């Protein structure tokens, strides 16, 4: 008990596990979308108190930095044949989208609207609701036995399979304190200002396990089932 | 009274009808910038609760997927003789806007700010109430007696009209349970969040009305005054 | 047909280039890609009626 | 004799060796044409019971994948005087030629027209015969004693070193059953579509070797005399 550096060691470790799931820590989220040529387009959102994420049908295709033909593409998406393209299947359309949360979301307030390429959630405005509660289809992405993150992964292997898509969590509140009663909703409203964002394309899964999730200590669940993360609560 | 198919087909209707305009249901808006070519920029939003637009001066002018000088024409038009353009009038600037929302909107909450070309809603920020309420002028969108959309319709003919341009509605809430009470105030906060946005140019008016409001039953009124939208309410 | 010409080829390349040089030995190429779509995903060989099935070969 | 391990190696590598040269296996040659630049084009076609490579004058030039005064080169090659090129010696010329037969040749079957620019084996049509036979200059590619391929090198350092070339070679065969007799000569008409070939260009006769060469346990003679390739008769 007088080995004092393993001790500020596991407390330090595990004051950054608690203060992460305090209302003073963040939540965040992450959407991967997977194209053919084996590239990888990641959007994140931090932010306190919820954080979400909303992309549009053309914003998820694949742009490669430094569209005619891509352009028509998208007007026979949005209605069929009507556009004039060169091509039946676009390889700038994702195959697949993997959703992660932090640890830090409760996953029962996880929202998802994945609408068509026009920006509906179900067919037509009249009758869509416009969002699915999803939270029970989420799996636990696990290191060392700890909840590193939350993974809701499906693909989009149909030709048919052309989506928008927004995703919404709140950071957990196991307290009867509501951070959006009125002594702090105008700090949430501030908090939707301080969100941070980030999105940049890797050019294959092991550049983004390499230079995005390992080096940010981000959890990650890849192709072949493989937990990524790290465990920090009462650990060394 | 024992034909069912019949029964069954005026209910699935009025429930769609019903259903939108319920508290689960979505809100939309468009914003439709015409241009002198002939093409239409229309910009949607769908979400619950509320819904919004806002666009900068730059981001309503023409863009023909598939620039020096037009960049200059900015220069020009945030401050007389800014640019060294090489053109009086910039073809690319909207003529005109047209505001559409569903019939789920309250038209009383209905905002709008309708900026000079830096964004400032009266001449200078210090005297600028942030926006107006323009639910007045609103027109009843009517498909067979059925009120399928509010339309608000101004002209941009003049020189001096470079705007930028923001509009926000509520969803109709007739009951007295106000839906940013604080027991789902966080709701409204992921709201913001699964908005779902579309943006897309057509080519011509002709092209919007097929390929955009039709096969998507959303409402529409054209330049020659016509209505278009579908009618649900206790209807085959 | 070589490897090369079977890849995806619409009428009217570096990179591909250095696609094929990583495919022909790993790492052996500067490409800036994982998969490339030119590759074929699938073949199909078919023969006429008259051929004898009993000598084909592949 | 009871290191069974050690007496299978052996007959694995030889089964090999004995494999490649039966009636059964295949024959390969290479040519190979360097240029000025140290970069290396390299031609294979395996097959079996016969093998050959034959190309144009202006399929030997240096491509470099990824014009106009390059034709002009090659109508001036044709006839003196015939083009209208900016240039002497064109660096795409190759500066010399290697072919390489497998170990499974028969080296005194092997023959080579090496015709003019045109395509013509010996000045003009009427006086040529179509092939020369130079087995007798192959030298034996060894390596530990055993032979593992043929090679004939060959210079063209002068500015009329303007070449077509073709080369062929028969699989051996000691035995007295002819590969082309009745019995079997729609399976030779059939390998002369089932050969496969290959083409590429390395930067370097580094990159040849180490890509190309070893990874395949192919024989090579180098530019300074080495020898590469794999033993396998009666090796572990």
């Amino acid at each position: 008990n007088r080995d004092f550096a393993g001790r500020e060691q596991r407390l330090f470790n595990s004051e950054q596990y608690n203060y992460n799931n305090s209302l003073n820590g963040e939540v965040s989220v992450w959407v991967y979308a997977y194209y053919s040529d084996g590239s990888v387009l990641v959007i994140n959102k931090n932010s306190q108190y919820k954080v979400g994420i909303s992309e549009t049908f053309k914003a998820l295709k694949e742009y490669r930095c430094g569209s005619y033909d891509e352009c028509e593409v998208n007007q026979s998406i949005y209605y069929p044949n009507g556009g004039d393209a060169r091509k039946f299947h676009s390889n700038a359309k994702p195959r697949a989208i993997q959703i992660i949360f932090s640890p830090s979301v409760n996953v029962r307030t996880i929202k998802m609207a994945k609408g068509n390429a026009v920006s509906v959630p179900d067919e037509y405005l009249q009758r869509s609701h416009p969002w699915e509660a999803t939270g029970i289809k989420y799996r636990k992405i696990k290191r060392d036995g700890e909840i590193v993150g939350y993974s809701h992964y499906f693909e989009l292997p149909h030709e048919y399979n052309s989506i928008s898509l927004a995703v919404s969590g709140v950071h957990k509140n196991p307290s009867s304190y509501n951070v959006g009663s009125a002594h702090n909703v105008m700090d949430v409203f501030q908090s939707c200002d301080l969100a941070l964002r980030f999105c940049n394309r890797y050019w294959a899964e092991l550049e983004l396990v390499n230079h995005y999730i390992s080096p940010n200590a981000y959890p990650y669940l890849d192709i072949n089932n493989h937990s990524y993360g790290v465990a920090l609560s009462n650990r060394q």
